[PDB]
């Protein structure tokens, strides 16, 4: 089994409610019977991999790969983490996610940009921030390995705190291609095994419709990996 | 052998001359006859450990642990690195430094904050920026292992580009303590083996005198490690 990304990212605010869902990770199969079992590392990490504190706040669903807040992060929580960050401003905190050192394919790092404020007002959010993470993701899919779900598009803290904003997604430029994003689906999956001899790189278009409708589009890149090698491929 | 820090940091600018010296790393001994031999990883890394490019610019002196620019980083160099950073703004780039996955005690990560400008005018620099890195370092020294040099204070790009600014350093609060920073020395060393049963943590004061004299002081923390365990200790 391997993650379809080496790194994930979202934002965390002061005083987000226990019960906020954060994002999903995804593991694809190396053999047909493989089933992921997700678990978190024990600690939260800050600047230059500083070990900050035991993670008392974030949990993952072992079967489905959903990360969520088990306990709210209040002002004091963020202070405990800040003071352990070796003098650097606390800008980012991350966790490790194992699927059965933290390195792809067996471990993903989930990064959260900390914002010292409340989650913003719903009405303040522009379509780009409602639709996709701040930097669009790219994906890793091994040739000649079984197809499966490798992404989910909806921003979970936005769907949770702003449930009155409707958001929908589709792909462009995937016709004839192995990718499925079905009507009303927030998931993206492959349809058949990939093969680097046919295509090494895909670049689809992800399209988000918010609401009066407004649309935002971003590239959707997928690199086809070797069945076996662990080394990251360059991305351009 | 082990590094006396897990992470190092400095700044890099556009168009710094080939031949700029950057900083030293230091490896202390686990047994009396051990001698480090330093080598760099093959690549430069950017945000969330993105593998950016082969490192064509920075070299290290294998015996002494001096990192320096073998080739200037011009506007185009920084563009090659930026475009490989997976859509994230290029703020930090790092290298791995092996002494015989990159994890203490055998591997240190050296981080450079990239500033898209020329190195600043010498006359613009305040004493704090002339004296110490932006976030002060802290050190790791194993109990019951041989003493040795574990830090060097002078900021090498500043000494190189601003040689008309005199800078000197000493410690306070080390009397009776195992630390030596000698008159006119820019190095700090231990004098005898440490022992966690006597002291687990030291917090000295590093004092820099610039030039008319102005002085800046910063804490100088040292954590005493187990002779054997690799796990980072929390720092407060």
């Amino acid at each position: 089994l391997y993650f379809s990304r080496d790194a994930y990212w979202e934002k965390l605010y002061v005083d987000q409610a226990a019960g906020t869902p954060l994002l999903y990770v995804h593991a694809l199969r190396d053999a047909p019977e493989e089933v992921p079992s997700f678990r978190l590392g024990q600690h939260l990490y800050g600047t230059y991999r500083t070990r900050l504190h035991e993670n008392n706040w974030i949990r993952i669903q072992e079967d489905t790969g959903l990360l969520y807040l088990q306990r709210s992060l209040d002002h004091s929580s963020w202070e405990k983490l800040s003071v352990r960050n070796r003098g650097f401003p606390l800008l980012t905190v991350y966790l490790k996610v194992f699927l059965s050192e933290c390195q792809w394919p067996g471990c993903a790092r989930v990064y959260f940009s900390f914002f010292n404020t409340s989650f913003p007002a719903c009405s303040s959010l522009k379509p780009r921030e409602l639709c996709f993470p701040e930097t669009r993701p790219s994906f890793r899919i091994r040739e000649n390995r079984p197809p499966g779900t490798f992404h989910q598009f909806r921003l979970l803290p936005v769907q949770f705190l702003c449930p009155q904003i409707s958001v929908a997604y589709r792909l462009l430029e995937g016709e004839g291609l192995p990718f499925r994003s079905a009507p009303d689906s927030l998931e993206v999956s492959t349809r058949w095994a990939l093969d680097r001899e046919q295509r090494e790189k895909y670049e689809l278009v992800a399209v988000c419709t918010v609401h009066r409708e407004e649309v935002v589009m971003v590239p959707f890149p997928v690199t086809v990996y070797d069945e076996d090698d662990s080394a990251p491929e360059f991305e351009n």
